This record gives structure tokens, C-alpha cells and sequence, in this order.
């Protein structure tokens, strides 16, 4: 009758609700990550001109002690 | 009364199987955005190495023949 649905259903709420809860918690650790990658990235990418600058500055003066005569 | 409590207790129910469905299918999204990012991390430690590896390959020929 109505006690045990209302027993039963309560019961599947408060499951149901810990498991939203569980999800929420990963998602939002989740969403720090991404927010925290944006920055590695930018960083990655700095780093990348920096390393492309500093080897094309080996690369000319190599070529150019090697063309001098 | 206790009939009404339980046809609301079953929408109710209902609700939560759907945000948490909704969750579980933002977390796979969000999981592949993990696994598409780990991909780019790897990309940029490719290149990087790449640039490091051709810099540190000029400075090396570069010394050598400068030291006769």
C-alpha cells in the first residue's frame, strides 16, 4: 500500500540523489582541470615560440660561420 | 494525503534518474575531453622536443666548428 511505496520510493531518492551528488563532485573537479589546462596550454605555448626562437637563432648563426669565406 | 505523497514521490524519482543520466552523459563528454586533451599535451611535448632537439643539434656543429 501507500507506506511501503512511499518507503521504498524515499529509498530510491536518497540512492539516486548520492549518486547525482557523486557525479556533480567528479564534474566540478573535472571543470577545475579544464580551467587548469587553459593555463598549461598558454604555457606549452610560450615555450614553444621561446624553443622555435632560440633554434632558429642556432640554426642562421650555424649557417652563417658555415657560408663565411 | 499518502496517494498524492506517492504519485510525487514517483515523479520525484522519475526527475533524479534524469539528472543523474544527464550527469553520467556530461561526464563521458568531459572524459574524451580528457582523453583529446592528454593527445594535445602529447602533440605539444612532440613538437617541443623537436624544436629543442634541431636548436641543441645547431649549437653542438656550431661549437664543434668554431673549436676547429
Amino acid at each position: 500500500g501507500s507506506t511501503s511505496d512511499v518507503a521504498n520510493l524515499a529509498n530510491e531518492k536518497e540512492e539516486l540523489n548520492n549518486k547525482l551528488k557523486e557525479a556533480q563532485e567528479q564534474l566540478s573537479r573535472l571543470k577545475d582541470e579544464e580551467i587548469s589546462a587553459a593555463a598549461i596550454k598558454a604555457q606549452f605555448e610560450k615555450q614553444l615560440l621561446t624553443e622555435r626562437t632560440l633554434k632558429t637563432q642556432a640554426v642562421n648563426k650555424l649557417a652563417e660561420i658555415m657560408n663565411r669565406k
